[PDB]
């Protein structure tokens, strides 16, 4: 039931997304053992992802949250890197796309730092990099995001350096704590809380 539609450079809607990708990349504290390195990226492509059943079902669950939090979905714009992406956005998120291990709990992580996306785009760690030269810093190779609107409710702050919610929360928000440059990091408990609004494909750029 999925229909990408490409977005044309000229679009605003394509750059308002290019923008949030670009502005959002950091420096990581593994000197780019992850996800490379890199500050900037190549955006090769902004597809829109439609699929009237997945939609739907975000926004049941968006009502839903929204009833239980004063008409309040705290509805956020935040990217997914995961090996998973081309299921997710024909499947929708389920608890097969979270990461079992994560600070927070098994549960499905999202980034406002697209660079912290980025690292788990060939896996966790960047696994072993991209298929083809097993770089998890590849400057050649294609690599995909999701930009997604995720709604959070009511979230836990946690501040720090599947499962369910914490009682009485929708989501978990971590709070960077320790590195100052660091935007926060969120988790949610059920795949209907988050859509794949938009796939980018892109590479990273060597600096100069
Ligand atoms: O790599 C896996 N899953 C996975 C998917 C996404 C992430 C992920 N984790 C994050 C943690 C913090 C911030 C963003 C993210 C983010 O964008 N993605 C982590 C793990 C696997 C599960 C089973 C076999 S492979
Ligand atoms: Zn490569």
């Amino acid at each position: 039931g999925t229909i990408l539609i490409d977005l044309s450079p000229d679009d605003k809607e394509f750059q308002s997304v290019e923008e949030e990708m670009q502005s959002t990349v950091r420096e990581h504290r593994d000197g780019g053992h992850a996800g490379g390195i890199f500050n900037r990226y190549n955006i090769l492509k902004i597809q829109k992802v439609c699929n009237k059943k997945l939609w739907e079902r975000y926004t049941h669950r968006r009502k839903e949250v929204s009833e239980e939090n004063h008409n309040h979905a705290n509805e956020r714009m935040l990217f997914h890197g995961s090996p998973f992406v081309n299921a997710i956005i024909h499947k929708g998120f389920d608890e097969r796309h979270a990461y079992i291990g994560g600070m927070f709990g098994a549960g499905i992580y999202f980034a406002e730092n697209s660079s912290k996306s980025n690292q788990y785009v060939y896996g966790i760690g960047g696994g072993t990099g991209c298929p083809v030269h097993k770089d998890r810093s590849c400057y050649i190779c294609h690599r995909q995001l999701l930009f997604c609107r995720v709604t959070l409710g009511k979230s836990f702050l946690q501040f720090s350096a599947m499962a369910h919610s914490p009682p009485g929360h929708h989501s978990v928000t971590g709070r960077p704590s320790v590195n100052g440059l660091a935007l926060a990091e969120y988790v949610i408990y059920r795949g209907e809380q988050a859509y794949p609004e938009y796939l980018i494909t892109y590479q990273i750029m060597r600096p100069e």
